[PDB]
């Protein structure tokens, strides 16, 4: 409930800090004047997240990184079970033999997204294996809120928050560290008796409006890890790059700059491929000796279908033996149960009648929600119950005490928040070489938000 | 000259880096939507400046800071012989009225010396600013922009085109913030309290300020590097939110009880900054408080053009500076003017007018320029020559190898550059407590921010 003028002053303080710190994005049709940018949509205050849930999300990221790395490794062998059609087509095309040894190292830059269910437990709503965004702006919104607290902007008399509870993410720096690590492992594969300064190629979308989020990684790579980079669209890839047919190494025509890492910030949706040449550009990159982040299989490993398959204890067990790690993951999954007499089905029926409010009954015509479940099933013979499945419902913690700033307008409405956990993993055909937690993100609905632990 | 495509790519690199780093400013009428900002006008490449000239400029700043501090102290003594200006002096006289409390004797000068590189190389001061000097913050950013473009292979995909050792990277944003923090601590150090005290810096700003991002760098450095908070107030805010404790004169913000240790002006140096009698009253209210002003009325007045000219005279200068060496160094930077009569400097003037005419301009105290002087003086009479004055002209080194970026339009025109040197000085009635060089600036025009490459 900020005073109307307390709020107005607070809003301009946000605009001034954000612009001064590049917490920005290009508005539509920025191509008409690329020297103008706007403040990114953000909340004014941090959103409360339970400390216990946050620590578990952070702690479990390495286990998810490893899981998807193992799934990717398994998929590289048609002797297992694990838009997607074209991607798969490109994959098969990379199987074609070449005269140079192919690049075995892959870089996975991921992000796990959770909802804080309070039917507190984190529930995974998504695991992203390709082109994850906002690692750069996340750091800035966190620092914006921290500053507003420490500079007495939230309250002229003093901080209204305990700095020890305000999360400040280093995702921008950590993602750049992951890219620098991939470049060094590329260089380390073969030394030179000449200077070698391979770079990171950012493959971007034409007319990218969120470039400033990406620029943070480019600048950290340079200033912190001495690594240079270039921004290329599928057009630029087709026009400016070439492959040494003897080594498969990727270079930029005329300049001779060598590309060690192909970092995708586009290519995760059917419209990212505007023409057939764009598909050929992707294939061309995947075939090169450069380390892809991510390569085709890694991207495919994140298919919603596979995510669904992994919610099955039996399937999960095939990739994770440890009982402890297995239970930590399943705990975060949205549970689904059949209503037959199989082992799981008996559990389903027991839950449907003992804790109905936690679920929704969906047909395999209408769904039946929560407290209406028992009565509904009572009117159907138990033998026909398997005509439906029981699905766990997520009831997120709504924040009613926050203000969303967008285009200089403030909105004081209820918001739901999604917790994002970045993760980075470097792996080859059979082993994981590097596995790390890479920062956090919080988005409400959309806009960037920050975390306050309680 | 970069190829058309090499330039468009470089322009895109500039916009991206600049926005990501806040090297920005509000466009006209930003009031409509303050959530949008544009890239500040800047050059694409750094401008060449003689290392010798740059070092002399840096080295003499402390001498200039001290000269103007002494002038101010001299002006502060009553028995001392030493329209907008009249109004300022008017306010000053008002501060002379007694009070229940002991007046604040410490003042902070945040100055900036501006020089042209005369190639007749010698630095020639064209201006000395004693109030609300700008660009200390964006200055650091344009320097880092150019360094980035060089080190990240944007100027040339094959490698840097400049020796990083010759690229000046100013810390003026940080140094100006340190000067302010320094003023805050000396304010706090005047009298202790057994209980935590955290006075702030008050930025007095212009209404609808478009160059706020340059100023924000100072605000952020103060907090992050010196743990000092601050507030942005227009003269309207000063009148509505501040109040003075009659027993101590101390300045406070109503209701919050936050104490203001330093009043830092980023407005109030030109007549249009005062939109009404109320604004003038706000200035006086601030000047009478116990807070340390940056700068106070008298320091501001020491920067008037008359005084600056009064100083170009070796006689008046010698009053505030003994050391022949310090004096000679200062005089070298001033634009010389000569009398054309039968005195000491007179014969020297005539000699110069006929020996090196191309270096001066003759003016009646129509101007007769350069190579035309001996002729003009020949047809007249020496005894009558006294009806003129010989002034040396500054023929600055033009840079024709740069590109200026403004509102996404690039200009490849020759440019003249002005080298700015920031300086901070803390002083009381008779002594100088702190005197530092505080960073550099390079502004160019056919205006925009530029950076320095030494040679």
């Amino acid at each position: 409930p900020p005073s109307k003028d307390q709020l107005n002053e607070l809003i301009q303080e946000v605009n001034q800090w954000a612009i001064t710190n590049g917490l920005s994005m290009y508005p539509p049709k920025f191509e008409e004047n690329p020297s103008n940018a706007s403040v990114s949509p953000v909340t004014i205050y941090p959103t409360p997240i339970p400390r216990k849930c946050f620590d578990e999300a952070v702690q479990i990221q390495p286990v998810f990184n490893e899981l998807y790395a193992r799934i990717t490794q398994d998929m590289a062998q048609p002797d297992s079970y694990l838009f997607t059609g074209k991607l798969w087509s490109l994959y098969l095309a990379t199987l074609k033999s070449a005269q140079y040894k192919k690049q075995n190292f892959r870089l996975g830059i991921f992000r796990s997204d959770y909802l804080i269910d309070k039917k507190e437990q984190i529930k995974q709503v998504e695991f992203n294996t390709v082109s994850v965004s906002f690692a750069g702006l996340s750091e800035k919104v966190d620092r914006l809120h921290s500053y507003l607290n420490r500079a007495n902007k939230y309250d002229p008399k003093g901080p209204i928050y305990n700095d020890q509870n305000m999360v400040i993410s280093d995702s921008g720096y950590l993602l750049s560290k992951a890219l620098a690590k991939a470049v060094e492992s590329y260089k380390s594969q073969q030394s030179s008796s000449t200077t070698s300064d391979p770079i990171v190629a950012f493959i971007v979308q034409r007319n990218e409006r969120n470039v400033f989020d990406q620029k943070v990684l480019e600048l950290n790579l340079l200033e912190k890890f001495g690594t240079k980079s270039v921004r290329l669209t599928f057009d630029d890839v087709n026009d400016k790059l070439f492959i040494d047919d003897k080594t498969g190494k990727l270079f930029i025509r005329d300049t001779e700059q060598e590309i060690a890492v192909v970092y995708y910030r586009t290519g995760y949706t059917t419209t990212d491929y505007t023409s057939e040449k764009d598909w050929e550009a992707r294939l061309f990159l995947e075939k090169s000796f450069a380390i892809k982040a991510p390569d085709l299989l890694t991207q495919l490993s994140g298919s919603k279908k596979i995510q669904q398959l992994l919610t099955d204890e039996g399937v999960l067990g095939k990739y994770i033996s440890d009982a402890e790690k297995k239970s930590s993951l399943l705990k975060t999954f949205v549970k689904i149960y059949p209503l037959d007499d199989t082992k799981l089905g008996r559990e389903g029926k027991r839950l449907a009648l003992s804790e109905p409010s936690k679920y929704v009954l969906k047909p395999q015509g209408n769904n039946v929600y929560k407290e209406n479940i028992p009565n509904f099933l009572k009117g159907i013979e138990e033998r026909h119950w398997d005509a439906y499945i029981l699905m766990e419902l997520i009831e997120p913690e709504l924040n009613e005490n926050n203000i969303i700033l967008r285009d200089n307008k403030s909105y004081n409405e209820p918001i739901i928040s999604e917790l994002g956990i970045y993760g980075c993993v470097l792996f080859n055909d059979e082993q994981v070489l590097s596995n790390e937690f890479s920062g956090s993100l919080l988005r409400s609905k959309g806009c960037l938000d920050s975390i306050i632990l309680y």
